[PDB]
C-alpha cells in the first residue's frame, strides 16, 4: 500500500513506489559514507529534499486513512536556544491544510489541518534529563497513523506513544510537494538524519508497524548504541544494561588480574537542557576479525575483544579450566594469550534499542558461555558464564558529535 517509498540508489534518491515521485536534492543535503540511505539535513536553505507527488495521489479527502514511516536521528539539545522553538523538519502544508512533521526541544510532533483550519496535533515527548537515554542522538523508528473517523496515532520503535482524536477534521487537502527542510530553526548548528521515508495510502495496524520496525531495523548486523552498524577494529566504550552507571576498568594486565565494573559514572550537565551520565568513561573494547569478514560486525560472526589501556591493546580471556560456574575475565598480553579461552561469537538482540551479546567459546569448540557479571563481595567482575538472562546485554559507544561530550 507505499504510495511512496525513498531510498538512495545509483548516486540519487529515487521512489521505489509505482507513483514515481520526481526528487530534487539542493546542494547541502549529505549522505553518510558507510549507507547513503542515512541522509543529513542541516540549517542551510540549500539543504533541501523536495519531493514532487504525481497529481494523481496528492491527498484531498474527507475519509481517506493514511500513514507515514521514518527513521531519524536527533543531535542532543545543547543550549537555551532550543528551548521554545518548534522547527518544521518534513512540510506538506499548501494554504493552511495539509500535514508536518516538526521537532522541538525533547519533541517530535505530527500536525494536521483541515481546509477550514481546525488543527490536531500528536507529540513524542522525549526528556534529556535522563541518566541514560533511548533517544538522545539515537536511530528512532516513527510511525504515525491515520484514521480520518477515529484518531491520529505517534509510534516511535513500534510502541504507541501518543494518540488524539481527529474525526472533527474536515476536508484536509494536502500539497503536491514534500519539502524535508530544517524550517524555522533559530539554531544554524542544528541538524538531523532521516532514513526510509514511507507514504501509505492506509492506517497501519499493531502488526504491520512492528513488521516494518523489525524488517528495516535488519537485526542481522549489530548496532552500537547510536544505532549505526557496528564495525571491527573502531573503538568503543561500553555500557552493560543491567549496570548502566557502572564502567569497564582492568585491575592489572594479565591471567592474575580481572575486568570489573567501576561507578558510579560521571555527568555532563547544561542546567534545564540536560543532565546525563558520560558515556566515554572506562577502557575501550576493538572488536577484531577472526572467517572472511567484511567492516561490518554481523550476527553469529566469530571475533576476538581487544581492550585499550593506556593506549595499548590487550586480548579478553579467560582459563575455562578455572573452578566454578563464572570464569572471570583478564586483559591478556596478546603475545601471552596461548591456548586461553579468547573467540567470542557476537549476538543481536533487538525493548532498549541497540543491546549486543558476547559467546565465549575455547579453542576446542566449546561454548563457555555469555559475557556478563557476577559480584564477589564488593567488587563485580567481569564473567563468561553458561548461566545466561540480566546483566550479559551490552552497548557499544563510539565518540558522536551529536552527542557532544568531551573525550
Amino acid at each position: 500500500t507505499s504510495i511512496l517509498s525513498i531510498v538512495y540508489k545509483k548516486d540519487d534518491l529515487i521512489d521505489l513506489s509505482r507513483y514515481g515521485a520526481k526528487i530534487n536534492i539542493g546542494d547541502r543535503v549529505y549522505y553518510d559514507s558507510i549507507d547513503k540511505n542515512q541522509i543529513k539535513l542541516i540549517n542551510l536553505e540549500s539543504s533541501t529534499i523536495e519531493v514532487i507527488l504525481k497529481n494523481a495521489i496528492v491527498y484531498n479527502s474527507m475519509y481517506e486513512n493514511f500513514s507515514t514511516s521514518f527513521w531519524i536521528k536527533i543531535p542532543k539539545y545543547f543550549s537555551k536556544i532550543n528551548l521554545n522553538n518548534e522547527y518544521t523538519i518534513i512540510n506538506c502544508i499548501e494554504n493552511n491544510s495539509g500535514w508536518k512533521v516538526s521537532l522541538n526541544y525533547g519533541e517530535i510532533i505530527w500536525t494536521l489541518q483541515d481546509n477550514k483550519q481546525n488543527i490536531q496535533r500528536v507529540v513524542f515527548k522525549y526528556s534529556q534529563m535522563v541518566n541514560i537515554s533511548d533517544y538522545i542522538n539515537r536511530w528512532i523508528f516513527v510511525t504515525i497513523t491515520n484514521n480520518r473517523l477515529t484518531k491520529s496515532k505517534i509510534y516511535i520503535n513500534g510502541r504507541l506513544i501518543d494518540q488524539k482524536p481527529i474525526s472533527n477534521l474536515g476536508n484536509i487537502h494536502a500539497s503536491n510537494k514534500i519539502m524535508f527542510k530544517l524550517d524555522g530553526c533559530r539554531d544554524p548548528r542544528r541538524y538531523i538524519m532521516i532514513k526510509y521515508f514511507n507514504l501509505f495510502d492506509k492506517e497501519l495496524n499493531e502488526k504491520e508497524i512492528k513488521d516494518l520496525y523489525d524488517s528495516q531495523s535488519n537485526s542481522g548486523i549489530l548496532k552500537d548504541f547510536w544505532g549505526n552498524y557496528l564495525q571491527y577494529d573502531k573503538p568503543y566504550y561500553m555500557l552493560n544494561l543491567f549496570d548502566p552507571n557502572k564502567y569497564v576498568d582492568v585491575n592489572n594486565i594479565g591471567i592474575r588480574g580481572y575486568m570489573y565494573l567501576k561507578g558510579p559514572r560521571g555527568s555532563v550537565v547544561t542546567t534545564n537542557i540536560y543532565l546525563n551520565s558520560t558515556l566515554y568513561e572506562g577502557t575501550k573494547f576493538i572488536i577484531k576479525k577472526y572467517g572472511n569478514e567484511d567492516n561490518i560486525v554481523r550476527n553469529n560472526d566469530r571475533v576476538y575483544i581487544n581492550v585499550v589501556v593506556k593506549n595499548k591493546e590487550y586480548r579478553l580471556a579467560t582459563n575455562a579450566s578455572q573452578a566454578g560456574v563464572e570464569k572471570i575475565l583478564s586483559a591478556l598480553e596478546i603475545p601471552d594469550v596461548g591456548n586461553l579461552s579468547q573467540v567470542v561469537v557476537m549476538k543481536s538482540k533487538d525493548g532498549i534499542r541497540n543491546k549486543c551479546k558476547m559467546n565465549l567459546q575455547d579453542n576446542n569448540g566449546n561454548d563457555i558461555g555469555f559475557i556478563g557479571f557476577h559480584l564477589y563481595d564488593n567488587i563485580a567482575k567481569l564473567v563468561a558464564s553458561n548461566w545466561y538472562t540480566f546483566g550479559c546485554s551490552w552497548e557499544f559507544i563510539p565518540v558522536d558529535d551529536g552527542w557532544g561530550e568531551s573525550s
